């Protein structure tokens, strides 16, 4: 669905990992660390978004190594991991590029994402985000976490800039 | 749907792993041992529950270091792995904290869980639990095993205590 | 649903692996070999069946150690792997135990299973089996392949024998 | 068949991997490399098609040895990998066998597949292909990417050849 926001002023998109770029339910590695998922259609749009000049960030509380490598390989340079207080890292990201809050989209799925979602210009969440998160979101994707909700908003922003084709 | 029970009486929540906190269908590791899944929304609620003073136990026949690690990383201290007859680990958990049965929730999915479910105050099960288990459950989650039925009940109990942050 | 057959007469149950006890869509191991999935509810019933004196076989074109190890661990001794022409292995299984066709259930999902299904007394298939297989099946499980169709039929047969609870 | 095309004309089927023969959402290997999925019903039909003399190609931007070995093991002899320019793989595949466009089916799921789909005779896509891909597809499978959309078209073509 189209987002209730002037997407033309979005210059940056930030994402939670678990329940957003990765599925909420994932296999467990023998090591005890979650084996995350990535969505290939998410991937296409994200690498394109980086090529077209949008600042992309991931902000996660874990040390999700495999996710770091994958998105690094997509050109994403702002990878905030072990983010115990996400709002502090969001601020770092915003200020690093001299952005205003109204220029940043953030997509989260669970309560540790709420503080950022309250400060960012365009809070978004997947179709299966928790109710507390849906109530703070300006847009709720048609797609569940890990299954194309990233592709959804990235494609919308790129199209609105005429940078999709 | 709220659980038909006075959740303020619940001081402890115990979970089967396979089919409850981990999906019923899982990848088979090349070793021939099943690879459990974890749900990150479950995880958030579980770790918060521990912090808020709810007692949390997992009780599983499984012996994999992955499951032990993952739950110990959430602050679960009562990890009953390699469980042969679950009722004993249930009693152990109950008695360790001076609980009565009516103060304990147990969530199971299959026949080996029935004995504990008959004894605990608040038996539940996921949406896709087996008939005999649904039969004895006071509450059936809206979520399938591994897909957030853990999150469901932990949150409900935390909310009823005024501890849902 | 329930099987339209006199299950008290069934003395043995044989299963294809891929697409029946394992999902049709599976992760690809880096070695180039498809991984398999297993279902924990299938497992409980299968190990129970062996304990209740029912003859259990798997008949698969696959050859992976993981599959062999997993089913052996459930106590399954009739492991027909690398099965190129399944009818030979079905007949070997039947004649091994002096069974007649009407005493054997076989569950398959694809064309290579059809010959065995035409011969066994009780051919079954998962909900997502191919239409040619559904055409020869006397029973279609409510469950997709890998997701509990094994449990479905094993449990029905054990209950018929009064060997469930 | 239920595809609106004379499938007996199709002599070759080419498939994108990710989002078509492998699922769109996949597990991540600890190396940071996505782990593809395969569908066992796709597999049976693919190996049969090869046996019945249909030309099969897989066209993918990836380079993983796993996808290489798997499809090789199914008898697939035309494995286009490491590719970025899909139209070139398609044209090379077509010309290798002296085919005309109308004799080739191609199934893709995303924007980079569009150029090929506009050139091939029978462009198909999975049920969850992006909307731009759906608008150029002659046929949209009932199956999601990685979940039997390959089996769908291969089987329909083999049936129309009387080779099923
Ligand atoms: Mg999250
Ligand atoms: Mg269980
Ligand atoms: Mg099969
Ligand atoms: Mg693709």
């Amino acid at each position: 669905s189209t987002i209730n926001y002037d997407l033309s002023r979005i210059k940056a998109l930030a994402f939670d990992v678990d329940g957003v770029l990765s599925s909420t339910t994932v296999p467990l590695h023998p090591s005890g660390e979650p084996m995350r998922t990535v969505n290939i259609k998410d991937g296409y749009a994200i690498q394109l978004a980086v090529k077209k000049g949008l600042h992309i960030a991931i902000i996660t509380g874990g040390r999700t190594e495999a996710v770091r490598i994958r998105f690094a390989a997509l050109g994403v340079k702002d990878l905030y991991m072990g983010s115990a207080v996400k709002i502090h890292d969001y601020r770092n990201f915003r200020d690093k590029y001299g952005l205003s809050d109204d220029e940043i989209l953030y997509m989260g799925d669970d309560v540790p994402d709420i503080e950022v979602m309250r400060e960012c210009g365009l809070p978004c969440c997947p179709k299966d985000a928790v109710p507390e998160v849906k109530s703070v979101a300006k847009y709720i994707s048609y797609a569940d976490g890990g299954r194309g909700c990233g592709r959804d908003v990235v494609e919308q922003v790129l199209k609105a800039h005429g940078k999709w084709m």
